[PDB]
């Protein structure tokens, strides 16, 4: 996150970590067993850390659980981007607490102009490279339709939003993807991809959970 602010500890309790050896992407917990995420995470031996605030340091409030199973959904386009989601289901349970407790999903798309909030511990420099240790916010709001086609000619298709600040210094960037977008209590986005990371007249682009809700649902029945 660039030009955000630090969360404080367990404010945002259903962020996770996904962690193959070094923490690599976000993801979402949307129930105990399973976890949101891009298709673009996807690897072999994830390990899911909830609970987190210092990835960097066990401060007594984690749960690490292993993924059982990970689903990539079935149109996902890795030279597009688009349908840019992924479930990851959990070996075990999670302990739902204060600090630890899941993002409901949505019903309606959000609108254009609402305020979300972005998180994540990816890179904190629009030029250069500095990672924090810390869960790292930001406030966003959703851009209309024909800014984010005019921003990425030719590449929006209906199932991604974007969110962020045209002037630029604001935006997620490279280790936040994955992670959530919230909006009204509730998961509307993922983080999935841009053209660099606060740029000016290139937003953040977000993988639109809205139009994906029928596949989680008839997925996490089945699986
Ligand atoms: N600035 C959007 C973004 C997010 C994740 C990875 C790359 C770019
Ligand atoms: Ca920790």
């Amino acid at each position: 996150i660039v030009g955000g602010y630090t969360c404080g500890a367990n404010t945002v309790p259903y962020q996770v970590s996904l962690n193959s050896g070094y923490h690599f992407c976000g993801g979402s917990l949307i129930n105990s067993q399973w976890v949101v995420s891009a298709a673009h995470c996807y690897k072999s031996g994830i390990q899911v850390r909830l609970g987190e605030d210092n990835i960097n340091v066990v401060e007594g409030n984690e749960q690490f659980i292993s993924a059982s199973k990970s689903i990539v959904h079935p149109s996902y386009n890795s030279n597009t981007l688009n349908n840019d989601i992924m479930l990851i289901k959990l070996k075990s349970a999670a302990s739902l607490n204060s600090r630890v407790a899941s993002i409901s999903l949505p019903t309606s798309c959000a609108s254009a102009g609402t305020q979300c909030l972005i998180s994540g511990w990816g890179n904190t420099k629009s030029s250069g490279t500095s990672y924090p240790d810390v869960l790292k916010c930001l406030k966003a709001p959703i851009l209309s339709d024909s800014s984010c086609k005019s921003a990425y000619p030719g590449q929006i298709t209906s199932n991604m939003f974007c969110a962020g600040y045209l002037e630029g210094g604001k935006d997620s960037c490279q280790g936040d993807s994955g992670g959530p977008v919230v909006c009204s209590g509730k998961l509307q986005g993922i983080v999935s991809w841009g053209s660099g990371c606060a740029q000016k007249n290139k937003p953040g682009v977000y993988t639109k959970v809205c139009n994906y809700v029928s596949w989680i649902k008839q997925t996490i029945a089945s699986n």
